[PDB]
């Protein structure tokens, strides 16, 4: 029986939205621990029978790709800390190290000998080398979709378990720019049973330790049961740094960082530096240490203490690790041999610490206190807040989410075969999950690596995009095709895939016109993807040479069809003016595609010598002063030219659009007799501080609230169908374009900032909503969460990641905007949403990028603006800290993140093609997806198995009888299955054998993985 998600306001000892509410946040001068307080112990409380055990972990922190490329820092560091970590762990058995990316240790362990690989292994069957978290990098935990860092955790776990005979059950996140409860979501279903985390609000760590409360249980904040839950260790200082991990005072604990002496270029800041432990000073520096500790041991609750001994691409001298394993031993020898002391310290891993806590705990030594909520925004400092990085580099938090669904398209279109190995099919999928897995690290996506740096995740990205196009392709190509007839070359092209929206029109001239001609080719097949589990509708639109075009089914039934201009704006340097020319040589038409879930459906655009009887011409308006003429070739209708004026459209049954005079919306009406209601599109810019701290690719600090931009007279576009419209206009940074197909709009914006200089672009929505001080946005794409607007906070700690979704609403309306990149955003008043569109900093922020942000390029983000009533929907209460999207505003989200995808027939004729394919596939409920398809086995193996990742949202109730829809048990999705297991979200690891060879599906918010294995 499924827990209530809704309903039940979850019990716990923390919860961070009320925790929020009552603290204060005074940044006051704690003394050597500056954000903290002078820690007091009793030295009476460790004795003989109770003694504090001290795990020091020795670790080094690697970035893949940040300052340097992945493979400069391979080949400059990372290669020399594996290799020397091999030698020195070989040859000195009491010797730890921890090792969290396995993007780097795979890369180091294929270039291995035969003989060093035996030596790794042993090692790590040993317990001296000790993988934590193993995904393939430690990922970015505020713009990831959960999908994504799933992705990750498998590919690298997926390694560890074929290569290492390991699964880590403890996870490392010392370096994320705060942290989501989406980690400990997925972790707890990957077989986790402990994590780590480090970078949280001072004021947070300040609070909590006060509390003892570091240690705790982590939650989902819906989770009335506790089930979701995974013991947390958050760590209490500024850094993950040795001066900042040994206790309070960083002054005395870089004394203890053994690298800093000076033969290595390092040096402590406080001016005391570390000195070689000998048998004549040991005692001394004993009596420090362990004071050290004590007052560390004092913000925790049982007798067993973690001390982190690493910081960034350390341990990779030879000499390093010599000169902090002698002089750590010496100081171990005298302090575990001193009974005053009462203190047992080592070397150990991050599981021995763990392990030890839950001993303590198992003997009624500790109990340990419940926790839900986020862990954003994050400050480190002051009011240095980092919610700059929730918008760093756009136009790759925008090439993420779509390289995320090509995967997960290439992953499922090739699923349904086994392929030989000439097709390279796992091979090509393998490269394009290593490198969107890669993208997910915390410089990746974040936008917060240097340039070079960032353009090599981009030609990464790329050859995943190219890959993951091959793949489609070619499984479209079998899909479709009668088996006698099929006769692959898997290095041909039959499809070439049509993408809208990514570059986006005026990013990249990149889609094919399909080319027809009475005297060239008559007609051309073109193919829908639908990868989700239900039956789908939606407009797609292809460029044709003829605007004399009609569609048709693959039973020959007519579709139909509209035709509107391509339209592409240009900033025109000599009227100085943004404006648009039409295209006289190539046409979009428009048709409804009707897809099967995870399916497949064949469409035909024929060509004829004058207007088809089922497609008909959009109107066109150019709005503006001085206008000139915009021919359109063979077009049927002559655009229509007037004075900037409101304007009004309406699509289908759908709603009814105002605009102002300058295109931006201004009302909606959702019906024929209802208000037309307030929301009004506004684009403001917000500038960097003149003196102090400076806005970087981390930190957003606005020198004030926001100024609207100077729209001047800006020319409009209106182009009217009757299948789509839409209202387009050439603003200073932007061409934004309001489109319109029946349903909630879609907001596109082709983002150029240009040279504007320590500027960031924010587009906000103004309503009349009475939303407070309240608003919603997502974790991650997996959940949502409620904000409360602190006034007590600056701006600038307002700001929330915006990863898939914002909401505010009030008793009787809301207002949902769904995204197709990650961004930030907030509501800095009641009826406002809005969210960055891009920054363009000067300054270098301090946090080691050591650059600004000058390398922007034209994005094309996208959007549906949902607007409803919800006075009928079953909400949570008052003090419920989550929210939940309407089926509208879910499936607008789908749309955006997961739309169809388009293939056209590369050559002349396709022989043997077929109409469909999937129709048979059951239609799953609304709140139900098929998160992952994957094959999970070569063709050679004879027991095939196929691996389900199931996801079920949670959609309000709001009056709306549910369709007639069909279980979907993906056990038997393919034939002559022998077996069905539910295993842990990485497919690594068998929980259940399951009756009937059945999946279940899942309950509301929960995801569980399946595995089929079937007869070959
Ligand atoms: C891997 O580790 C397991 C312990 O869980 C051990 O029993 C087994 O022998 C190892 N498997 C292989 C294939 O070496
Ligand atoms: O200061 C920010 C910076 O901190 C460390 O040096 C690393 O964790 C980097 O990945 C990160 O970007
Ligand atoms: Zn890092």
């Amino acid at each position: 029986q499924c827990q209530d998600v809704v309903q039940d306001v979850p019990n716990v000892d923390v919860q961070m939205l009320e925790l929020y509410d009552r603290m204060s946040f005074k940044d006051i001068d704690g003394g050597v621990w500056k954000q903290g307080w002078n820690i007091k112990y009793d030295p009476l409380k460790y004795n003989a029978h109770h003694k504090l055990k001290v795990f020091v972990v020795p670790h080094s922190h690697n970035d893949p790709g940040w300052i340097q490329t992945f493979e400069e820092y391979y080949q400059h560091d990372t290669k020399h800390i594996l290799s020397n970590a091999l030698r020195h762990l070989h040859d000195n058995p009491e010797m730890k190290f921890i090792w969290a990316e396995i993007s780097y240790f795979a890369r180091f362990y294929h270039d291995l000998g035969e003989n060093k690989k035996l030596q790794m292994k042993s090692i790590v069957k040993n317990g001296q080398l000790e993988f934590v978290t193993g995904g393939w990098v430690m990922p970015d935990e505020a713009n990831s979709h959960w999908r994504n860092v799933l992705l990750q955790l498998t590919e690298g776990q997926t390694w560890l378990k074929q290569f290492m005979n390991v699964t880590p059950t403890a996870s490392w996140a010392i370096a994320p720019f705060g942290h989501s409860p989406t980690m400990p979501y997925i972790l707890q279903k990957s077989g986790f049973k402990n994590m780590l985390i480090q970078r949280t609000h001072y004021s947070v760590k300040k609070e909590l330790a006060q509390q003892r409360q570091l240690e705790f249980l982590w939650r989902q904040i819906w989770d009335n049961k506790g089930d979701t839950a995974l013991f947390t260790h958050m760590m209490p200082f500024y850094s993950y740094d040795i001066p900042h991990t040994c206790g309070p005072d960083p002054k005395v604990c870089c004394q203890f960082d053994f690298k800093r002496m000076g033969s290595f270029g390092l040096s402590c800041p406080w001016k005391v530096p570390p000195r070689t432990i000998s048998d004549q000073n040991v005692a001394a520096r004993s009596d420090l240490l362990v004071d050290q500790w004590k007052k560390k041991a004092e913000l925790y609750r049982t007798n067993v203490l973690l001390i982190p001994l690493g910081d960034d691409f350390r341990f990779k001298q030879n000499t390093e690790w010599d000169v902090q394993r002698v002089n750590y031993e010496r100081l171990f020898e005298h302090i575990n041999s001193q009974a005053h002391f009462n203190v047992q310290a080592q070397f150990g891993t991050l599981q021995e610490y763990f392990d030890a806590v839950h001993q303590a705990e198992r003997a009624g030594q500790a109990e340990f206190p419940t926790l839900s909520g986020d862990f954003f925004t994050y400050a480190d400092r002051s009011d240095n807040y980092w919610s700059g990085y929730y918008t760093s580099r756009p136009y790759h938090k925008r090439m993420d989410r779509v390289l995320m669904h090509y995967v997960r398209a290439a992953e499922m279109l090739s699923a349904w075969h086994s392929w030989d190995g000439m097709a390279r099919i796992e091979e090509r999928l393998e490269q394009a999950r290593r490198e969107l897995s890669l993208f997910q690290h915390h410089d990746g996506i974040t936008g917060t690596a240097k340039t070079h740096v960032v353009v090599d995740y981009e030609q990464r990205m790329q050859e995943a995009l190219k890959a993951c196009q091959m793949v489609m392709q070619q499984s479209v190509y079998r899909l479709l095709t009668k088996p006698s007839i099929y006769s692959p070359d898997f290095s041909f092209s039959y499809f070439t895939l049509d993408d809208s929206r990514w570059p986006g029109s005026g990013v990249e001239d990149s889609r094919t016109t399909i080319i027809l001609g009475e005297d060239i080719l008559p007609s051309k097949h073109v193919v829908m993807h639908n990868t989700l589990p239900h039956w789908r509708e939606q407009l797609v639109d292809f460029y044709v040479s003829s605007p004399f075009v009609s569609v048709t089914d693959l039973a020959n039934n007519p579709v139909e069809a509209q035709v509107s201009p391509v339209w592409s704006w240009h900033h025109d340097t000599l009227t100085k003016t943004i404006h648009p020319q039409g295209s006289t040589t190539k046409y979009r038409i428009i048709f409804k595609a009707r897809v099967p879930p995870m399916g497949l459906a064949t469409y035909v655009l024929t060509i004829s010598d004058s207007k088809p009887e089922h497609t008909s011409y959009a109107s066109n308006l150019l709005l503006r002063k001085n206008p000139t003429s915009l021919p359109l070739g063979q077009y049927p209708e002559d655009v229509k030219f007037g004075d900037p004026r409101e304007i009004s459209l309406r699509v289908g049954n759908g709603p009814t659009l105002a605009f102002s005079e300058q295109g931006l919306l201004k009302s909606i009406q959702l019906t024929q007799d209802s208000p037309h209601v307030p929301v009004h599109f506004k684009f403001l810019k917000y500038g960097v501080r003149s003196h102090g701290d400076r806005s970087g690719a981390y930190l957003f600090l606005p020198n004030g609230p926001a100024s609207p931009v100077e729209l001047g007279q800006p020319v409009v576009l209106v182009t009217k169908g009757k299948l789509e419209s839409s209202v387009s206009v050439g603003l200073p940074s932007v061409v934004h374009q309001t489109i319109m197909r029946g349903g909630a709009p879609e907001i596109r914006n082709l983002v150029d900032i240009g040279s504007l200089d320590n500027t960031e672009i924010v587009m906000r929505l103004e309503t009349h909503i009475d939303s407070g001080d309240i608003f919603y946005t997502d974790l991650n794409g997996l959940q949502f969460i409620k904000r409360r607007r602190l006034d007590k906070l600056p701006l600038q700690a307002n700001y929330y990641p915006i990863p898939s979704g914002m909401f505010i609403e009030d008793a009787n309306t809301r207002l949902t905007l769904l995204t197709g990149q990650p961004l930030g955003g907030s509501s800095l008043a009641s009826g406002e949403l809005e969210i960055m569109q891009d920054r363009r900093l000067a300054s270098d922020d301090e946090r080691g990028l050591g650059q600004g942000v000058l390398d922007n390029k034209p994005v094309l983000h996208i959007y549906r603006l949902v607007l409803e009533k919800v006075n009928n929907c079953v909400r949570p209460s008052k003090l419920h800290p989550a929210g939940y999207l309407t089926s509208a505003a879910h499936k607008a989200s789908q749309s955006l993140l997961d739309p169809l995808d388009k293939f056209i027939f590369a050559e002349n004729e396709w022989i043997g093609a077929q109409g469909q394919f999937g129709g048979d596939h059951p239609s799953a409920r609304e709140d139900l997806d098929v998160s992952v398809m994957r094959r999970l086995t070569k063709s050679s193996a004879k027991t095939q198995r196929v691996g389900y990742v199931l996801h079920r949202t949670n959609l309000m109730q709001c009056g709306t009888p549910e369709e007639h829809t069909q279980k979907l048990d993906v056990c038997h999705l393919l034939p002559n299955v022998a077996r069905c297991e539910r295993t842990t979200l990485t497919f690594l690891q068998n929980l259940e054998h399951l009756d009937g060879m059945v999946a279940p599906e899942v309950c509301p918010m929960e995801t569980a993985a399946y595995v089929s294995s079937h007869s070959s």
